[PDB]
C-alpha cells in the first residue's frame, strides 16, 4: 500500500501437472483518452451492404481471447504431441502497479509529469448487460511475446438500424445506447489494485486427434457382408448381388460425411488463376435483412491439394505485415494460412458437392437419369469434425440467447460459452482543467491530458484429456523446421522483432474413427 | 488513506425491489474560488418592480434536487407506467476523491 | 350438496407476484347431445388431396387452449411490458352446479 | 339448508341503549334480467351540455344510502329531541331466502314456475375497484315503509368522453371498461344465504343543535369594549370613539360569517313571479371540461323569509306524485321543501352578497366609496355551519380520491368517507335455452327468462352524543300535527298508499355558539 510499495509481483510461466495445467502470464499495458471523455454517434452512409449505426465509448477493455497470449511455442508444441483434449476450468484475473502521468504541451516540446491523486475506474461485466463485442476475433489483445507492450482497444458496439430516405443508417426505435458509468465501478489510484475470479462451466474436450480410419473405409476387409442389392436389370428379370469380394462402394453403411456447400477453388500458384480484380462477387454469401455478407468462414471444408478459398479458412499475418494488403505470386511470406485436410475423413472436401440422387421416374422406355447435390446440410446419422483451434486462433465466443441454435461450436473454432468470461472495461476518470470564476451552466469541455500504463495479468487453469493409444508405429509430431536459418524459429531478430513462423494446428495424434 | 488510494468507489444504478426503490447516482465536480476570497454586497438601482439588496458568498453548493438526476429515462418508464404513486423516503450523500490544484 | 345448495363460487381473476402469477377464470357452457347417442363412421369420396376415413362421436370436451381464454387485455399488456419471459407451471380445473334439462 | 328449510328471520326493530343505538331492518326485492344478458355501450349525440359515454350492465345492486330506510318515524322523533349528535359505527348485511323463477310465454299467458337448480350470484366490492354510483342520490333504495316490495336498479356507469367532427360522445383512449365476472362472486342456490360485516372509519358527529346566538351578537351587552377606533374625519383633525355604548355594529370580533353567493330567488307566491317559461339561464353555474353544470345545492345558505331558490335547497316528493313534474300556483302539496333558515347564525343569506369593501384611495378632494361583494370564498377566522341531514336524504358519500379536497362534507349533506360502505351486485346467473344439434361457434343468443326474489336485510350501528343543556326555559321540538285530518300523519290512507308528510330537520334543540 502508499505511493512507494508495488501492489504486486510479475508472474509469467506454465505448471504442468499430470491432469489440470496451469498457466499464468503477465503484459504491461498503456491506456489513452478515447474520444475526449465523450460518447459518440456513428453511423454510415447512402444504402449498401456496408451500413452502419452505433456509437463510440470513451472506455478500453483487457482482451486476452486468444490462445498464444497464454502459451508458449513450446507449452503448445508440449501439448498437441502429448494429449487428446483440452477444456478450460478457471480463470483468475487481476491488475496492479496502476500509475496515472499528464502531458503538458509547451510549444513543440511534450512535458510528462507523474499525477499522484488521479484514478482510473475498472469493472468486470459478470451479467452481460453490454453488448459483447469478444470472440469476434479484432485486434488488440496481449501480444504473442511477453516482452511487449501494447496499448488498450477502444470500446465501441452498433445497434439495429433503419430505412429512410435514402439512408438505412437511420436509427430504429429500439436502438438501444448504453450508458457506462450507470455501472457500479472500483476506482484505482495508483495504490490499491484490482482482482477477480471466474470459471468455466463444463464444456466437452476439444479434439486433438485426427481420425485413423475413414468412414467409407470402416469394415472388416476379408469377410463380405451378408446384405443383398439389385445390380443389374438386363434380361427382362432381376438380379441380385451380394455385398462383398473387395468392392467397397457397394457396402451398406451406418454413417455418412458431414454436411457442407461448394466453394470456389483458386490454386495456389498465381499464373492458373482467372484475373479477377477482386473477389466478391465469387464469394460464397448469406444475406440478412435484405444486405448481403460473405460466408467465413464455411462448415470445416477442406479443398483440393494444392487450392484454397478466400476466408473459407482463417489465415494470419506476421508482424513483418503491416498495411492493409500484401501481395506476392504465391501465398506472401507473411501470411500463415491453415488447413483443415485433417477432416477429409469425416467431413466433406469443397471442390465437389455432397453427392448425387435420382433425377426421373424410369419405365422400360425411358432411361435412368440423376442429379448432382452441391450443398448438403444436417441429416440423422450424420457425422463430422469441428474446425481445429489454433496457437494464434480465438479461444471462445459468446453464444448469442435465442429461441434456438444447432450444434453451437463457433465457426473460427473454439468453446462456445453460455456465460463467457466477463468483459473488463477501464477508463481514466477525467479531470477538468481550472473553471472560470463566473458561473456556467454549460457542459465543461477543457480537460487535463492524461493516460496511464501498469501491469495486468491472467491466469488460465486447463483440463486436459491424456493420450492412451496402443498402435505399434510412431506417429506424426510437431517438430521445430529441421534446417538451418538466419533467424531462429519463434524467435527475435536483429532489429528486436519477434515473429512468428507458423500457425500451429493441434491434430497430430492419431485415433481410431 | 494517503495520497495514493482512492477515498470511494463510483456507484451508479437503479435497485428495483417490491416495495422500497432505490437509486444511486454519482458526478464529477469542479469548483473555483468565489469572489477572491471575498463576501459582497449586492443591490439594485432606482424604484422599480425588480429590487434588490444582497450577498454574495465565496461558497459553493451541491444541488441534486431535480428529478431526471436521479432516474434514467428508462426507469422513469419503468417507474411511471406500473405505479400509481412514489415518495421519497431516505437520502445518503458523500464526497471523496477530493483533488486540489494550483494555477 | 342437495338440490338447493350450490357446488362453488365464481372465481375468476389474476393475482401478480413476484415470481409466480396466478390466473383464474370462469365460464358457463352448454353441451348438447351429438349424434343422437351414436358413434358414426364418416368418410370422403373420390382419389383426391383431402381424403379421411374416421370416427364421430357423441362426446363434447372442454378446450381452454387458447391464451385470451386466460388473460385480460389488461394483464396482456401487463404481462409483455414488464418481463422477458413465461412458462406455465400447474393448472387447476373444476365443473360444478351441474343442471339437466329435457326439451 | 336445502329446499324446504328457511335460511333467516324477519328482523326489523330499533334498540335504544345509553350510547350505542342499534336499528335492524329488512325488505322485500325482485331482481329481473337486465340488458338480456350483455353489457352494452350508451352515448349522447351532438355537442351539448349534456353529452356522455359510458356502459350498461346487466347487474343489480342494494342501495340502502338513505336514512328513513333505517329509522321510523317515530323513532327519528325519539332521535331528534333528545340528542346533539349521531354518527354510524357498523353496519351488518345479509341475504336470504333466495327463490329464482322462470317465466314461459304460450300465447299471451304467462306461466310462471319455480326454478330450484337455478343461481344468483352476487359479491361485494371492498376495494372500491369499481366505479362508486352510491352517495348520488339516485332512486331504487329500499322504500320507506317496511311492508312494501322493491325492485332493485340496474347498475351503469359513465366514463370520459371526448371530441371529434360534431360529436363530443367519443370514447377518448382512457376510457375504462370494467367487466364485473372479473371479480370472485358467491354463487347462491336457494339454500344457501350470504351475509358480510363492515366497519366506519370515526367521523365527526353530526351537530343536531341549532345555535344560542349569532356571531355578530355574541359579547357581553353591559359593558363596552377598551378599543378605539376612528369615527369622524371632520374638522381637519381625528377623532377616535370608543367601542360601546350599545352601538353593536361598531363592535371588534374575532369570527366572521361563513362562505356563500348570491342566489336567485323566486316568491313562493307564484303571481309575484317573474314568468320564465323556464329556470336555466337565471340559475347559478359552474362549468367543467367547457360545458355548464348548475350549481346544486350550493352552500348552506338561507333565502328571505317567504322565497326559494331552484335547485340550491334539497326537494322531495310523496308517494301520490309521479311522472316527472308538478305544479300548483304555490308550491305543490306533494313537494317537501327543507329549509336552512336554522344556519342565519353563523351562515350567510342568499338575498345579498356578503358584505362591502373600499373601492377608491381617498383625498381631501375626493370622496371615500365602497363596493359591494356578492361571493365570499374561505378566509382565515370563518365559521359555518354544515348542511342538515333529513329522514329522506342521503346518509354518505365516497370522497373522491384526490390530491387535495377541503372540508370534505358532502353538499347535500351526510358523512363523507374515504372507505365508505361496499356496493354490492347482484346477477341472475344464465341460462341458456336448448342448443342446436350441429355446432356453432357463435354466441349463444337465446336464453330461459327467468327472475328472482328473497329477503334482505340492514343492521346499522350509530353512535349518539348526550344532550346535557342547562337553560332553564323549555326548547322547540318536533310535534306531530295538532290537527285532526283525514288520513293520520305518516301512514297509510284507504287505498293502501304510504304517504310522508314532512321531511324532518334534525335541529332543533339550541345550543350556544
Ligand atoms: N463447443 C460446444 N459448446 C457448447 N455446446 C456444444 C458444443 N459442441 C456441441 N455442443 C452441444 C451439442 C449438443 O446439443 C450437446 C452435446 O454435444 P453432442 O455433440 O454430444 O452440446
Ligand atoms: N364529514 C366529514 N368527513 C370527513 N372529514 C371531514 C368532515 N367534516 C370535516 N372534515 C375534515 C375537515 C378537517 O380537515 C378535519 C377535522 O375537522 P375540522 O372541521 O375540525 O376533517
Amino acid at each position: 500500500d502508499g505511493v512507494g510499495q508495488s501492489s504486486g509481483n510479475w508472474h509469467c510461466d506454465s505448471v504442468w501437472m499430470g491432469d489440470r495445467v496451469l498457466t499464468k502470464s503477465t503484459r504491461t499495458w498503456s491506456l489513452p483518452t478515447y474520444n475526449n471523455h465523450l460518447y459518440k454517434q456513428i453511423n454510415g452512409s447512402g444504402t449498401g451492404d456496408a451500413v452502419y449505426f452505433g456509437y463510440s465509448t470513451p472506455w478500453g477493455y483487457f482482451d486476452f481471447n486468444r490462445f498464444h497470449c497464454h502459451f508458449s511455442p513450446r507449452d503448445w508444441q508440449r501439448l498437441v504431441n502429448n494429449h487428446w483434449g483440452i477444456r478450460p476450468r478457471r480463470l483468475n484475473f487481476k491488475l496492479f502497479n496502476i500509475q496515472v502521468k499528464e502531458v503538458t504541451t509547451t510549444d513543440g516540446t511534450k512535458t510528462i509529469a507523474n499525477n499522484l491523486t488521479s484514478t482510473v475506474q475498472v469493472f468486470a461485466d459478470t451479467e452481460h448487460q453490454l453488448p459483447y463485442i469478444l470472440g469476434s476475433a479484432h485486434e488488440g489483445c496481449m501480444p504473442p511475446f511477453p516482452a511487449d507492450v501494447f496499448m488498450l482497444p477502444q470500446y465501441g458496439y452498433l445497434t439495429l438500424n433503419g430505412p429512410g430516405s435514402n439512408n438505412n443508417n437511420l436509427s430504429t426505435p429500439s436502438s438501444a445506447f448504453y450508458c457506462l458509468e450507470y455501472f457500479p465501478s472500483q476506482m484505482l489510484r495508483t495504490g490499491n489494485n484490482f482482482v477477480f475470479t471466474y470459471e468455466f462451466e463444463k464444456v466437452p474436450f476439444h479434439s486433438m486427434f485426427m481420425h485413423n480410419q475413414a468412414l467409407d473405409r470402416l469394415m472388416n476387409p476379408l469377410v463380405d457382408q451378408y446384405l443383398w442389392y439389385l445390380d443389374a436389370t438386363s434380361g427382362n428379370n432381376l438380379t441380385f448381388r451380394k455385398a462383398g469380394a473387395k468392392n467397397f462402394p457397394e457396402y451398406f453403411r451406418n454413417w455418412i460425411p458431414g454436411p457442407g456447400c461448394r466453394n470456389q477453388q483458386w490454386n495456389k500458384v498465381g499464373t492458373k488463376n482467372n484475373p479477377q480484380t477482386g473477389t466478391w462477387a465469387s464469394a460464397n454469401k448469406w444475406r440478412l435483412q435484405g444486405r448481403l455478407n460473405k460466408y467465413a468462414p464455411g462448415q470445416p471444408n477442406a479443398p483440393a491439394e494444392g487450392f484454397l478459398t478466400n476466408a473459407g479458412d482463417l489465415a494470419f499475418a506476421n508482424a513483418k505485415a503491416t498495411g492493409a494488403t500484401t501481395a506476392a505470386g504465391t501465398v506472401p511470406a507473411d501470411i500463415l494460412l491453415t488447413s483443415e485436410s485433417e477432416t477429409t475423413t469425416t467431413n466433406m472436401m469443397s471442390n465437389n458437392g455432397w453427392g448425387a440422387i435420382a433425377s426421373n421416374n424410369q419405365n422400360a422406355s425411358v432411361a435412368p437419369t440423376v442429379q448432382y447435390e452441391d450443398s448438403a446440410h444436417v441429416l440423422p446419422g450424420m457425422v463430422w469434425q469441428d474446425r481445429d483451434i489454433y496457437l494464434q486462433g480465438p479461444i471462445w465466443a459468446k453464444i448469442p440467447e435465442t429461441d434456438g441454435h444447432f450444434h453451437p461450436s463457433p465457426l473460427m473454432g473454439g468453446f462456445g460459452l453460455k456465460n463467457p468470461p466477463p468483459q473488463i472495461l477501464i477508463k481514466n476518470t477525467p479531470v477538468p482543467a481550472d473553471p472560470p470564476t463566473q458561473f456556467s451552466s454549460q457542459k465543461i469541455n477543457s480537460f487535463i491530458t492524461q493516460y496511464s500504463t501498469g501491469q495486468m495479468t491472467v491466469e488460465i487453469e486447463w483440463e486436459l484429456r491424456k493420450e492412451n493409444s496402443k498402435r505399434w508405429n510412431p506417429e506424426i509430431q510437431y517438430t521445430a523446421n529441421f534446417n538451418n536459418s538466419a533467424n531462429a524459429q519463434f524467435s527475435v531478430n536483429n532489429n528486436g522483432l519477434y515473429i512468428e513462423d507458423r500457425t500451429i494446428g493441434t491434430r497430430y495424434l492419431t485415433h481410431t474413427l
